């Protein structure tokens, strides 16, 4: 499944470069890892991956 990876708190991982997400996503078994909306997004994550199901979340 696709979505944005979150930290131990459940907040989307901010991304500043595509290469950064590419590697991260890959480690999470993802195929489309890139930086978008200032947030990392992987395509192909596991159905049990920890990501946010909303493009408009607020960590805090």
């Amino acid at each position: 499944k696709d979505g944005y990876p979150v930290d131990s708190k459940g907040c989307k991982l901010s991304c500043v470069a595509n290469n950064y997400c590419d590697n991260q996503c890959k480690m999470k078994k993802a195929s489309g890892g890139h930086c978008y909306a200032m947030s990392c997004y992987c395509e192909g994550l596991p159905e049990n991956a920890k990501v946010s199901d909303s493009a408009t979340n607020i960590c805090g």
